[PDB]
């Protein structure tokens, strides 16, 4: 069962411990009182629905920077899935480039810029809190790590009902912040101690956090890179916004020394 964590918990040591234990045992958690404007989130979702209605030949202009960071149309691999996105979402130039490509209106440009900075602010706060929950000295470990923005459109038709939308996976980055569709949902995750699945329902004004492959590597196996998938529950349209804190660009990432020792051998 995925825990919900109150980011306005007054005690840092209780908050950090709750974050750490969620992240170790389940690899994901929900946050409430996250500090992100609710109206900004709703405005982002409307912008997303609108960006996906852009002419096809406009969407194809969303070109890759990292492989897969740009536009993807549904195909025979992922029949129900369409996506747009941008690499280095912490860079205002990257965000504007994306807005240029998709012919974002002025308002839409500003929504994106303010969403990017808010969500990215939250991601770096959660990352610092994870370092704090371990009592690490490297409380700035994430500061040269790029983030990636991806917006998704799921199209489920009546034949899809009762089966999966996209199949089971782990994210490859460090941490992911998901603004899921409050009206649809169906995200599910594997409990590694039983193989049983539990749901991550879209509770309104909340965000879903999950950890990825980079977090397990970084914490030398302690953080759970959770396995998850989205199941189709009804033939409908579903929109989600994902923000990925990735690992290092350049460098090949290994763990802070504190994590590696005789009882926790290196990986
Ligand atoms: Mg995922």
């Amino acid at each position: 069962m995925i825990p919900t964590i109150d980011l306005e918990e007054v005690s840092d040591k209780i908050l950090n411990q709750k974050i750490r234990e969620a992240s170790e045992r389940w690899g994901c958690f929900r946050v409430i009182n996250h500090g992100v404007s609710l109206s900004l989130m709703a405005e982002m979702k409307k912008t997303v629905i609108d960006l996906f209605q852009r002419p096809y030949e406009v969407k194809v202009r969303n070109t890759d920077v990292l492989l897969g960071s740009g536009y993807r149309a549904p195909n025979e691999i992922n029949p129900y899935y369409e996506a747009l996105g941008l690499y280095d979402m912490a860079s205002p130039h990257a965000v504007n480039t994306f807005c240029d490509q998709l012919e974002a209106s002025a308002d839409q440009r500003e929504i994106m810029v303010k969403y990017a900075k808010a969500i990215n602010g939250l991601a770096t706060d959660l990352a610092r809190k994870l370092a704090e929950s371990y009592g690490l000295v490297e409380t700035d470990f994430f500061k040269e790590w790029p983030s990636q923005f991806r917006i998704n459109k799921y199209h489920f038709k009546p034949e899809t009902v009762g089966k999966l939308g996209v199949q089971l996976h782990t994210d490859s980055g460090f941490l992911t912040i998901l603004q899921d569709d409050e009206n649809v949902g169906g995200l599910e995750a594997m409990d590694n101690s039983s193989g049983t699945f539990f749901p991550i329902d879209p509770l309104p004004n909340t965000l879903a956090i999950n950890l990825g492959d980079m977090a397990t590597i970084w914490s030398n196996g302690r953080l759970c890179n959770v396995k998850h998938r989205v199941q189709c529950k009804e033939a409908t349209m579903r929109y989600s916004i994902a923000s990925f804190l990735l690992g290092p660009m350049d460098t090949d990432l290994e763990p802070p020394s504190e994590f590696v020792d005789a009882e926790h051998p290196r990986l």
